[PDB]
């Protein structure tokens, strides 16, 4: 949204594990709040999608994603775990192109960085949805993930938590849907 970005900041002060290891999606620091605008950035690029551009800058969405892998390789880096052994595996239903792909920037590669940014931004278009037209698809779809994620972020306008376990599981939910909803070969217009 027009304030998402700002809603990532806000989740921003809430301080919480002071090494505030990638845990709960958030941060604290300065570098953290350049980083933050990147999840806002995601969105902007990928509207002209929406129908068919031709004439703009779609090449400008595989080069943003390219310099997002960066951050992404350091999630990899961790002294191995779960979920981030399972995010991995989220590489595998998000990628397609394969036995019929277009020489390029890899375009498949380049949708599995996508995903990393989002999430609060993901968070900021279903606030939208309530308040403009209708589809209670995605919000269906979007349910699930959405619940579990959204209240425990919640907690953090008070303060964070110490690091709940629990809480790294609703960061992958919420990045699985993503994709699957920018498919949806409708909507994502509404603009004129």
């Amino acid at each position: 949204q027009l304030m998402a970005f700002a809603l990532g900041i806000l989740s921003v002060f809430s301080p919480a594990v002071l090494p505030v290891v990638p845990l709960i999606f958030a941060g604290s620091r300065g570098r953290a709040l350049d980083a933050f605008l990147i999840v806002a950035g995601l969105t902007i690029s990928m509207l002209i999608l929406g129908y068919t551009a031709s004439l703009f800058f779609g090449f400008f969405r595989v080069v943003a994603m390219l310099f997002l892998l960066i951050f992404a390789l350091i999630l990899l880096s961790d002294e191995l775990d779960e979920k981030v052994s399972i995010f991995a595996s989220r590489m595998t239903s998000g990628l397609s192109w394969k036995i019929q792909t277009l020489p390029s920037f890899f375009f498949g590669m380049l949708l599995a960085f996508l995903w990393l940014p989002a999430i609060l931004p993901f968070a900021g278009i279903a606030i939208s949805q309530t308040l403009l037209s209708e589809n209670p698809l995605v919000m269906l779809s979007y349910g699930l993930g959405m619940a579990v994620t959204i209240a425990a972020v919640f907690k953090m306008g008070e303060k964070f938590v110490k690091a709940n376990f629990q809480l790294i599981r609703k960061v992958t939910g919420a990045i699985v849907l993503l994709y699957l909803a920018y498919f949806a070969l409708t909507e994502v217009l509404l603009l004129e």
